[PDB]
């Protein structure tokens, strides 16, 4: 009740901007977390007792991959976190709950490879779940955990607010999946720009929380330089693991996961900035004008990229 958490005076600030990085002491992201709830949530939210247990329960089914870990998890909270605090009025109690718990949830037993190494692996959850595969999975962990003795963090919900924030999480983690996001974007641009955008509609509404979870979701683009950079080594060690496995199926891969196209990083990184995130925040921006830091970011960091190819580094 008066238990507050409180940062040290650098993350108490720096928390706030759209380009923080949660830092190496994986012990503090608990707490950072716990933070962020309290802050855009209220201490009430949640009985801090099953919160702390949801947190480590969640923790532990995040796995040891470079990329796709429980360092991601909290990063892409944190990022809706900076979008819900910027945005006060715009968004009921319920979806400030649920999304910072989507976001946590988001990539929950992750295993580091695609949907379609999935599909041609021809793994289990492929039989499953035919489309959208890990995301339907992840949904799937984040209700197991909640049904844990001490894991339900909703439970002081009434039945139907119960039900509306779960499917808030439903439809928050299958947005995640980034084929599902070019549609989207485009639904949301087609809308805004002759008008018909309508925030009071709940299918309007759900596209632009799913463009949120986009944003967040790549938000290692939006950082400053040096971690949009580091997070790069992360985010292709998965993705040559994923080609070195399509090779030992006998598929050649498609470039992004082809180690020995190491030298052409620079170019993709360009086509993906221009193709995916660069569109991702204009219309996040358009549509929630106090996003613009991350847009910003997002095209200082694809300059970043062009100077690598200009081999001015
Ligand atoms: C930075 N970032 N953040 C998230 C993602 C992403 O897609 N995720 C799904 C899991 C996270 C990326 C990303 O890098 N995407 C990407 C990179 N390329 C390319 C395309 C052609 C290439 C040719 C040669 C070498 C490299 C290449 N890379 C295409 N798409
Ligand atoms: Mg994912
Ligand atoms: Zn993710």
């Amino acid at each position: 009740g008066l238990m507050q958490f409180t940062l040290p005076v650098r993350l108490c600030k720096e928390i706030e901007l759209f380009h923080f990085d949660i830092g190496p002491f994986e012990n503090m992201w608990p707490g950072i977390f716990v933070y962020m709830v309290h802050r855009s949530c209220g201490t009430s939210c949640f009985e801090l007792e099953k919160l702390c247990r949801f947190i480590m329960s969640v923790k532990k089914n995040y796995r040891r991959v470079p990329y796709h870990n429980w360092k991601h998890a909290v990063t892409v909270a944190h990022c809706m976190y900076a979008i819900l605090q910027n945005n006060h009025t715009l968004f009921t109690d319920l979806e400030r709950k649920g999304l910072l718990i989507a976001c946590l949830c988001h990539d929950l037993d992750h295993r580091g490879f695609s949907n379609s190494y999935l599909q041609k692996f021809d793994h289990p959850l492929a039989a499953l779940y035919s489309t959208s595969t890990m995301e339907q999975h992840h949904f799937s962990q984040t209700v197991s955990i909640l049904q844990l003795e001490g894991h339900n963090i909703f439970s002081t919900l009434s039945s139907s607010e119960y039900e509306q924030v779960l499917e808030i999480i439903r439809k928050a983690i299958i947005a995640t999946d980034l084929a599902l996001y070019f549609g989207n974007r485009k639904q949301l641009e087609e809308m805004y720009q002759t008008g018909s955008l309508n925030l009071n509609n709940q299918s309007h509404r759900d596209r632009v929380i799913g463009l949120m979870m986009t944003a967040c979701d790549l938000c290692s683009v939006t950082k400053l330089w040096p971690v949009t950079k580091l997070t790069a080594n992360d985010i292709y060690a998965e993705f040559w693991a994923e080609g070195d496995e399509m090779k030992k199926l006998g598929i050649q891969p498609i470039p992004m996961m082809d180690r020995d196209k190491k030298d052409e990083v620079p170019q993709g990184q360009l086509g993906f900035y221009n193709a995916v995130a660069i569109p991702c925040y204009t219309t996040l921006t358009q549509i929630l004008p106090p996003t613009e830091p991350l847009l910003k970011a997002c095209r200082d960091n694809l300059s970043q990229w062009e100077k690598v190819i200009r081999g001015e580094e």
